[PDB]
């Protein structure tokens, strides 16, 4: 079964935000608003901002899940490739098959859905730190988009869901992801492509 990707702000006005990191050759993560697409390097920090108009209840959580963007691939579970699932690089929380990890949160939980076999990672959410206006989650993507036998050059979306403590939907947003060696050049190219 395919989870919904429909944007849904919900009662709390939930939506994502991204830093403005530019497209320099050295950038490790960069987001294209024009493409709604995040470009990032393998296993590097990807900051994703969480925004709401009003604070949801304590016990609200935020889940990330990858799905293939193309129609003929969306029912296939997005997972790490045969090489990376075997490279013994788990931090002790993330199963080695999971593409998306959360960096720097010991309360991250990883789900293998018993019915759909899809992977997700979920963390508690908290109000912003003093002097900040949003919360930030640090994600890591653990395969390249080009990894053969995994994503296999197929585009993916990350679906971010705001959930109550039972897992019921409160909000949903999403963005395309390319995991690549030079995010800055690839963002410029695809943006110049779109422009042409
Ligand atoms: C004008 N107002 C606009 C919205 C601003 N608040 C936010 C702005 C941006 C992000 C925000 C928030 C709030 C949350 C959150 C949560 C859920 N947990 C949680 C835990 C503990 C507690 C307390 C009360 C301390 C306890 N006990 N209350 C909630 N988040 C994260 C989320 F939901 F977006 F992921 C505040 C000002
Ligand atoms: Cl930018
Ligand atoms: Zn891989």
């Amino acid at each position: 079964s395919v989870p919904s990707q429909k944007t849904y702000q919900g009662s709390y006005g939930f939506r994502l935000g991204f830093l403005h990191s530019g497209t320099a050759k050295s950038v490790t993560c960069t987001y294209s608003p024009a493409l709604n697409k995040l470009f990032c390097q393998l296993a590097k920090t990807c900051p994703v901002q969480l925004w709401v108009d009003s604070t949801p209840p304590p016990g609200t959580r935020v889940r990330a899940m990858a799905i293939y963007k193309q129609s003929q691939h969306m029912t296939e579970v997005v997972r790490r490739c045969p090489h990376h699932e075997r490279c013994s690089d788990s931090d002790g929380l993330a199963p080695p098959q999971h593409l998306i990890r959360v960096e720097g949160n010991l309360r991250a939980e990883y789900l293998d859905d018993r019915n759909t076999f899809r992977h997700s990672v979920v963390v508690p959410c908290e109000p912003p730190e003093v002097g900040s206006d949003c919360t930030t989650i640090h994600y890591n993507y653990m395969c390249y988009s080009s990894c053969m036998g995994g994503m296999n050059r197929r585009p993916i979306l990350t679906i971010i869901t705001l959930e109550d403590s039972s897992g019921n939907l409160l909000g949903r947003d999403s963005f395309e992801v390319r995991v690549c060696a030079c995010p800055g050049r690839d963002r410029r190219t695809e943006e110049e492509n779109l422009r042409k």
